[PDB]
C-alpha cells in the first residue's frame, strides 16, 4: 500500500491509497526525493488531453532513491540517487530501430508516467528497464535543478536540436514558459547568436534574458510577425522554435522564418483539428521551410548528457523553480499553482 | 522584334511582339527545340496566383539552342544544343551561401521564366549566368525526354530527396501526375522497397507502375488512409510524397505517415490560406512527423545530373509525353491541353 | 548437436557439442541455407580475432526457428527466418547513440563465429529474437535470401556512408560479393554512373549486372589515372572501398573531388596503419570524409532488405556461382573460400 | 605603385613596391585597419608549402575600410569598415553548387591572399566579389578582435562543426594554439559538456580554460592517449577536433575516439606522404570513426555570422591576441613574431 494524488476522473483530483507497485526483473521501484508538477497534468485532468483515466497517479518529472530492483538490474542498487526521464520507453521495438524511441510501440508511447502507467506522484513509483532508463544524479546539482532536466530540459533543448541551428543564426523562440525558456538556453548551446524570445510575463521576461536571449517580444506592442521581421529588416529568422500559444502559432512561426529555415514545434496543441501552415507564407508549398514536432527525448543517455551540461556548469535550470515546498501533502498545492497560473510563476518544486 | 505565346491579362492569353532580348555580359539568348506546357500557367493566368501580370511570355521547359552570348560567357557558344532548368537563379546571393538558390534573392525568386521575366515560349527567350544555368544536351537524347528534365524530373526526384528515403522503405506517391511519376521514378532511385502510388487516370496508373510503383490506391475502393493502412497491416509508410491534390491531401499525408515519418511535399498548392496539418495525427505536435515543402533544384550541376541519369539509362522520362505537336502555332494547344485536362494527358511537348 | 568448428590456428573439423538453450528472449535456429565468409578463412588460418577452441564458424544463414524463450512475441517455432551476421544486444548505451554495430563494444554487434558459436551447426542460438530476426517470404529462394545477412547489408552500407546524390559518379573499390552489393546499393542511391574496379570475368559481369557503367581493370595501367581520365581530370563524386590491401586506401581518397567522401566496408587484415595521402587529402583540408564501419544488423535492417529482394529492385542471386547440399559440403565451401577460385564469388549450401 | 610585405624566394622575406591592384566591376580595394599573420604564412616562406612564389605579399587575416569599389558593387561604398574573410572564392563554380566555395576552382582554390594574389601586407589589398566576399564591421567591435574572425574563429569553429557534436558530448581538441582556442570555444558553441584541451604552453592553458575547457592533458605527464582514456574511464572521447600536431596525431585522434565518434581536422599538414589511420583503433575499417578535414569556410554570410557572435557576447576573441603593434612598419616584427615563435605568444595583431 502506498498513497499517491491521482487524477479520479475529468475535473477531478484527490489523494488515494493504492498498492505499492512490484518491480519486474528488468525493473526499479524508486521513492521521489524531488517532483515537479507540468502543464500535462492539469491538461490531463481538466481537458481529458489523453482520454478518460481512474485513479491514476499524476506527474512525470522527478529525481529519486532507488528502493528495490529486479534480479537482472545490473547498474542501479538501492540508494541510488537517480534522475528520472519523463519518457521511459521500451527499448525492444522497431521504432527503437528507426531512432525514435519516443514512440517506441506507438505515437508518443515512450511516454508512460501519468499516461499508461502510475506516475511519480506517490510515495513509489515503477521505472521499466532501469538500466536503460535511469541516470545516476552527483549530489553536486541540488535536486530543485536536477528535476528540471525529466521533462522542462530535455524538451526546451530538443526544440534548439530539431532547429538545426548554425553558428552564428538568428533564432526566435515563440512562448517563454519553462520550457520555451530552455529553448532559449538551448539555442545558445547550439552557437546561436541572436535569439529573439516572445513573451510578456515579466518573470519569464527576466528569466529570457538570463538564459541568453538578445531580444524581447512583447505581443501588446503589435503583431509578433511584423516585429520580428523589422527586427531582422526583412531577413526573418534562421529558425523559429514553438514552445507555447495556441494552434495559430503555427501560422506566426511559417511568417518568421526565411526560406530554408526550420519550424521546430516541442509545444502541445489541445485545441482543434488543424494546425494553420499559411498558404502563402510557406510559398504555396515550396519555401523549404522545414516543419518538425517531436516529443522530448528519454532515457539514460539523455539524461546523462543533460546531467554533464549541468555538472560542467553550461546551463543552470534552477533559475526556472519560483516555488520550493516541502512535505508530500504539497504535491497538491503545487499543482492546483499550475492550473492557477500566477504571474510570477515558471516552475514549482515540492522537496520530500 | 520577336513573338511570344504571353499572358496579356488575367484570363486573356495570345501572341505578342516584343523586341529581341539581348545578353548581358553573363547571359545568353537561347531559341526554343522543345517546349512543354505547365500547370502552373494555367494557374498563373486564369487564377492569378502569382498576381497581374502584361505581355509576359508564358513556359519554363526547354530544351533549345544558343543563340547568342554575352561578353563574359565561357562555357555556353552559339550553336550548342543546351537543357535550360525551369529554375534560373541568380547564383550571387546570400541564399546562395545558405545552400538555397531556389529561393536566391527571395522566396522562389530562383523561379524566373513566366513570373518576373518572359517565359520560354517564344522565338527566343533570356537566360541570366549561362555558365551556371546552362546544361549540354547530349545528341542521344531525344529532345521530347530532355524537356521534361527542366520541371517535371528535378521536381519529382527532389520530392524523394526532401522524403529521406532509407534504403528498402516504404514510400507513399501522394498524385501521379508528370510530377508524382517522377517522384515514384525518384522514390525508386532513393533505395525504396515498396512504392504506393495513389491516383486514378488509367494513363498515369499505367506510367506509375512503369516507373517503379508496386501497389496502386485508387480513391474508388475507399479513402486513402483505411487503403494505404491495410496495404502496410497498420505499420504506416515511412515517407509520403505529395504531388498533387488540394490542400487537405496534407492531412492524408500526415495520418498515412509513421511516427518519426517524412512528408514531402513538391506540389504547388493554390487555393485557401491553410493547408491543414491534422493536431491529432501530428501527434498534438510530438509525432516527429516532419514536414518539408520545396522549390525544385535548378542550375547547371542539377540538370547535368539529371541528364546524366537519363544517358546511363536509370530514368526515362518519355513515357511522360502523351502528345507531341510540331508547330509554333501548335503552343496555344498544349497550353489549352493542361487547362482542359482530359484523361489520356500526362504532359505535352511541342517540337520547334 | 555436431557443428563444423574452428579446432586452432589452421584446425577445422565437425564436433559435437551441447545444444544450445534459449534464455527467455531467444530463439533457437536450425539452419537451411549458410554461406561461408573470408572472415572466418581470416579467423581460422589467421588468428585475427585470436585463439578460439571448439567455435562452430560461419554467420551467414537463413533458417527454421526451432524452439523460442517464454517471452520471444513474434517468433514461434516453425518459421522460417533470415538471421543478420550482426545479432547485438540492444539494451546499451551505443543503442541509445544510434550505433548497434559497437552494442557492448567495438563491432561487438558480430557476435557469430566470434563471441559464439556460429550458423554451421545443426542448431544456433539467436540472442533477442524479437529484435534479431526476420520473416523470409516463401517467395525469395533460400541462396538469394542468404546473401541478406552479410553481403547485402554489408555493400549496401558502403553506399549508404558513401552519400551518394541523385546522378552522381560512383567509384567501387574491388568487385568480390561486397562490392557488387556496394555497386547494386550506389545504383539504388540514384547514382549516375558506376566505374567498377575488378579484375576476374565473373565478377566483371556481375557489375555490369548490378549496375556498372565502366569496368577499371588494374592490368591496363593504374587505376589512379584510369579513373582521371575516365572523369577527364574531375574525379568522383564517391569512393566505396569493398576489397584490396591498406594501399587501396589511398587510391580512394586521390580519385574522389574535394568535398567528396570515401566509405569503407572492407576489413583490412594486415598492416599498422591505413595510408591517408596528405596532398590528395588537401594537407587535411580537402573536406573529403572518410567513413568506415561495420554492416547493420537486426530485425529491421533485414526487412527493409527483404523488401527489396521481394519488390524485385536487386537481385543477390547472381552473386551465388557454386551450391551445395548436405551437411558434408560446409567444409567443402568453407575450405573454397581460403583459395577462392576464380569463377567463384559465393558458394551457398542448402541443407534442408 | 605601393609597397607591401612579401615573400621574396624560399625563406627570404621583405619589402617591395608593386602597382597597385585596381577592382573589376564586382570588386573592391581595401586598405588595411588591422593585420595579423598565421602559421600558413611561416610555412608557406620557409617550408614551400604551397610552392615558389616570388614577390607575393603575404597575410590574409585582415579587417579593413574600403577604398574604392567596381561599377558593380551594391552593398559596399568608399569608407565602409569591413572584415576580409581569409578564404574569399569565385562563388560562380559548378564546386559552390556542390555546396563547397573553399574549393571553388580547385581544391582550396577559395582561398586566394597570399596563394594565387597578393595578401593584405600591404597600403592596398584587392578583394574579389565585394558583396559576396566582405561583411560590414560594427564599430561594437574592437579591430583586434575582429582581425581574429578571418581566419582564427571560422577554422576552429569549424573544427567543432565538423565533429558533429551532440548536446552534452565529451569533446577532446588536440593542439591549443588560436586555431584549437577556438576549437575549444566552437565547442562550446555546440553544447559540448565535457571539453578535454591538449596542450603545453601557460599562456594557451590558461586561454583553454577561458574558451570553456574543464581538463588540460599535458603531453608531459605521459601518453596523451592514455592520459585521455583514463580521464574517460575507458570510454573515449564522442569527438576529437585536430588543430596541432605531426602527421600521427591523427593515429591518437582514432585512438581516442569512441565508435561512432568524429575525427575533425583543421590542421595544416605540412610534412610526410602519409597521415596514419590507425587499422586496429580504426575497427580494420568497421569502427564507424568519420574522419573530416576541411578548408575553413569564407564568404560574407560566414563573416556576417561569426561578427553577431561577437557582438552577442557569445565568444570573445581578444584574449586570444598577446601582442598589438602600431603601425605598417611593425608587420615585418609581427611576422617574425610567428617564426621565432616565443611563448607568451598566441596571436600578434598590428593595428595600423
Amino acid at each position: 500500500h502506498h498513497k499517491g494524488f491521482a487524477m479520479l476522473s475529468i475535473g477531478k483530483v484527490g489523494w488515494i491509497e493504492k498498492e505499492k507497485p512490484a518491480p519486474g526483473p528488468f525493473d526499479a521501484i524508486v521513492r521521489p526525493l524531488a517532483v515537479a508538477p507540468c502543464t500535462s497534468d492539469i491538461t490531463t485532468v481538466f481537458e481529458g488531453a489523453i482520454g478518460e483515466r481512474h485513479n491514476m497517479i499524476l506527474g512525470h518529472e522527478a529525481v529519486g532513491e532507488v528502493v528495490e530492483v529486479g534480479s537482472e538490474v545490473k547498474d542501479f542498487k538501492p540508494g541510488d540517487r537517480v534522475v528520472v526521464p519523463g519518457a521511459t520507453p521500451d527499448w525492444r521495438t522497431s521504432e527503437v530501430q528507426r531512432g525514435y524511441h519516443q514512440h517506441s510501440g506507438g505515437m508518443l508511447a515512450g511516454w508512460k508516467f501519468s499516461n499508461v502507467k502510475d506516475g511519480v506522484f506517490g510515495e513509489f513509483f515503477h521505472v521499466n528497464d532501469a538500466d536503460m532508463n535511469l541516470a545516476h544524479l552527483p549530489k553536486e546539482i541540488p535536486l530543485e535543478a536536477a528535476v528540471m532536466i525529466p521533462d522542462m530540459m530535455t524538451t526546451g533543448f530538443h526544440g534548439a536540436e530539431l532547429a538545426d541551428i548554425e553558428l552564428g543564426a538568428t533564432v526566435a523562440v515563440l512562448g517563454i514558459g519553462p520550457v520555451g525558456l530552455m529553448a532559449v538556453a538551448g539555442a545558445k548551446l547550439r552557437g546561436a547568436g541572436r535569439i529573439i524570445a516572445v513573451g510578456s510575463r515579466p518573470v519569464c521576461v527576466d528569466a529570457a534574458k538570463y538564459y541568453g536571449a538578445t531580444d524581447i517580444v512583447n505581443y501588446k506592442d503589435g503583431p509578433i510577425e511584423s516585429q520580428i521581421m523589422n527586427l531582422t529588416e526583412g531577413k526573418g529568422v534562421d529558425a523559429a522554435i514553438i514552445a507555447g500559444g495556441n494552434a495559430d502559432i503555427m501560422a506566426t512561426a511559417v511568417k518568421i522564418v526565411k526560406p530554408g529555415g526550420t519550424i521546430a514545434n516541442v509545444n502541445y496543441f489541445g485545441e482543434g483539428e488543424v494546425l494553420p501552415v499559411p498558404r502563402l507564407e510557406w510559398g504555396c508549398g515550396m519555401a523549404h521551410k522545414t516543419i518538425k514536432g517531436g516529443l522530448c527525448p528519454g532515457g539514460r543517455l539523455r539524461m546523462e548528457r543533460l546531467i554533464d551540461l549541468v555538472f560542467y556548469k553550461r546551463v543552470d535550470p534552477s533559475k526556472l523553480v519560483t516555488h520550493v515546498f516541502r512535505g508530500f501533502d504539497n504535491i497538491e498545492k503545487a499543482f492546483m499553482l499550475m492550473k492557477d497560473k500566477p504571474k510570477d510563476l515558471i516552475k514549482p518544486v515540492v522537496i520530500l
